[PDB]
């Protein structure tokens, strides 16, 4: 490429990957979204909350898109996995998967700044910081402090449909 | 009629009870209404989630009508039927009462145009389709929301006070 | 489901199946899309046509979310299928494959309309129309007006050049 | 000096030195602008594309001297060594001498930021990916983007002209 | 006719005779307009140029229409014959053909105006020359500028599309 400077062909491998954890990642909420739009779950404050992190992993997978072209790398997509449940019980049950989902995320951020790092690339490196990481800390806190404020709702039906009224 | 063009006498006479049955429908949400404005019942925002029905129900019917004309059929009125009960117990009782009765009406409006289709009357298949058949699944995903929540919160009394207060 | 009414099972998994596909024309279009915008191809107009289709389809995909919930069906997603092509060739070769992925999302709804209509279901058969139908028809035109320009214009180069220039 | 923290000579000259670099690319981009103003040459939007670089680079090393001072290092000024061409031939050549001089800076700022992070000065080594380093990715994606379109239109001389007319 | 002075049987029957030509005209425009409007022609341009016209030409009809009312003769219509051709095949072909028209259209318009002289009725004349003699000697002349640019252009594939978009 005319214009690849400094950009590993292990950063433009490990960027397209996160590009299908991020594709990945959005679906998961998409599922989530309507999940809690079901007539017999029917909270509405919790299908918005995942259809709006539906829409922000996606965006994060078309920032890393448009860095891997600034860059001078090939996107290459690969098939989108299918989210790991069908149904997603609790608002409880559905805020532990979506922490989980954020930390691995976030682990596969850490994961590609060292590599960053490694191979001395700053470029990659602050693209990441700049535009990802704090992005990630401020929703997983964010998630925490809506897991904390469930478990100590749940007269179980009461407490979750408080949480979505009042918080969400 | 030296208007009427492809309407025949059997949708003439199903648009006639069609009418009846959203007169009733709304007869059937007024009492509703007033039920939950007694001040031993004293939930607002229940009796006017059902004055509204009830304001629906009437328009419905009156859009009917003026189809009925628009054709050159005929409109024959009979006795609107008192609603099925005097008193309506509670919120919860009073939902699915509502979606048995917005139930029905859907049936009536798919039998009618099922009928419709068997006489080649497009008009009126589309007439039924643009204004009450997706007004109808509208509806009813609403009410089957508001009954799970209903359900959810049903200490009986806090949580009917509550879904009076937060939902409606 | 409480609110389920003429919503046959054979639809619903035709649902299911018409989310999954429209999915994975959203993912070809976001494919498209940055292989536009890559430095050794560089037609911006064309990125951002095919960019848009993607956000449409994504849109499209979601709407029949909410009418499966609508309904009282259930959302079951599916591994979404990485797009055919990693490198789309000329402007030509990718609104020739843009046509290709629109017809046989038309045949599917088609096909759909039509199973809708042998279950005596127009709820569904006025969604699709309103909805999808003539949307369809609209951009496959627009396609197909696109596809004689560009057949027009290729010195093949300066073509590409004018017709993303001057008609994008 | 009174303020002088954490900030070695190494980094210090590197700085001058970078200065010197951003300075004489200024002076290259002067030269590239008015070449494009030339009557026999007459290419507007080409001259404009380059006296903007010029006043880019210059302000970039401007930004290095405020820098330079707020660490309390010494500015230090070199000759500015002319450009390397008196005449830049086509808007293509123009082009790639451009990138090249791009590819040229990008490479000393990482060098720089490389020995920020060696000599452990994260005040430098922030400076530059907040001020320097996705300037330059960006710019250098931009140009080989024009440098991809120049080549698809190159009839020389319509295609020099519908670039300069309908890009720039 | 209480109304009728000064207009002789020859010049109304002459009115009727333009009026046909006027309309033949407007349907010729309108074929011509949605031949550009074919998925396999689509030159959007063009089409609007001569759907413009056809709206002229039956404005230009019923200006005509409103004249012989206004002086007590009696509009008499007649079959409007088809266009001459189904298919109009190039802008160049399409634009020859409508300048053969509108210059059938003024030879008309002249003849009526020689006739409204022979029978001295001025304002006969005048009416010709204020509405319809100077709007044809200026789309006349567009058309033969038009012609003229359309024959400079024809790469003939490249010059159509460039016609319509840079001066349609």
């Amino acid at each position: 490429s005319q214009i690849r400077q400094n950009y590993s062909t292990e950063v433009e491998a490990a960027v397209n990957r996160l590009v299908n954890l991020y594709l990945r990642a959005s679906y998961t909420y998409l599922s989530l979204g309507f999940y809690f739009d079901r007539d017999d779950v029917a909270l509405e404050g919790v299908c918005h909350f995942f259809r709006e992190l539906a829409e922000e992993k996606r965006e994060g997978a078309e920032r890393l898109l448009k860095m891997q072209n600034q860059r001078g790398g090939r996107a290459l997509f690969q098939d989108l996995q299918k989210p790991s449940q069908d149904e997603w019980g609790t608002t409880l049950d559905a805020m532990k998967a979506a922490i989980v989902l954020e930390k691995s995320l976030n682990q596969a951020l850490l994961d590609l700044h060292a590599l960053g790092s490694a191979q001395a690339d700053p470029h990659l490196c602050d693209f990441l910081e700049s535009h990802f990481l704090d992005e990630e800390v401020k929703l997983i806190k964010k998630m925490g402090d809506h897991l904390t404020n469930i478990q100590r709702l749940v007269q179980a039906g009461l407490g979750e449909y408080l949480f979505e009224r009042l918080t969400l």
